[PDB]
């Protein structure tokens, strides 16, 4: 299960939130995003491919 | 304003992001912005009570 | 909508098999290879993004 | 045994397919095969009767 | 031209003829076609006299 | 002895012709569309399997 | 042609799907089959190999 | 984890046909009927829920 070192830029808002949300649920950042991105895929599928 | 970051993230999930922004016209940081902006919305699903 | 041309190499068995699929639906091939590509991806999505 | 042929395909699906073969280390070509092998098999699904 | 019908066969029969079709590159309907046109020839075939 | 009940798709005087051969033979439809099926059955198999 | 057995299934699936059989205007018995005859095909959906 | 012993009536051919796959996952038939009753719920979901 390899993983990719990135570059992005996010909305500072956006960012402070899912932060929050992360430590709530005992994550670190990487972690909760790899969360947000698996669940956001699985939105688009379910919405574009079914 | 919009924040640069530096993250570690599973090589495969990166690859399925990078194709729906594709579909969506977005770029990654847009569609990782939208990920992160829904994400907050579903930890707060919840089962009865 | 926008679509793209491109050449793929298939085992004889497995076209021929989904042709004679196509036939059936009333579909020409490419509609068929479509359809088929539009549900693996949900396949791939269900099983590791669920 | 194996036949080369041109197709026309959504640009949409056609680039998840591919991020899905990548995850899968698979080419496209590989990809494509999986996908029309198991759609043979999905279109006989049925309902009762 | 073509005529829609409903019919009830054996399942091992049919399941013979659907790993025939695969086999011809055909789908069930022509292979019960072309099972339906060489029938009609069989079914003449005789004994002296 | 478990039968199936489908749907296909004939040509109309293959279907006529096959009709009469069924009437001929005192078999309903089905009965003679499964001897058909299984005729051919064993011309395949004598023709690619001997 | 038709055989009647016991088996043990879990409560919540063996809820969802007698649903499923109300909507489509089923029995449990016809839906059972429904889901045992599409499970035959499912069960040969592959990877590339 | 509750189970419910039921009484169900099947096409010979049909529960042969899973009984041979039980025996090829290594499952029981018991086992087996309730992946099939899973996986079509999910398919009876993704159909008319989507």
């Amino acid at each position: 299960m390899t993983k990719e070192k990135i570059s992005v830029t996010v909305d500072a808002a956006v960012l402070a939130a899912i932060d929050a949300d992360a430590r709530a649920a005992g994550l670190n950042r990487s972690e909760m995003i790899e969360q947000a991105l698996r669940n956001e895929h699985l939105r688009v599928a379910l919405r574009d491919y079914t």
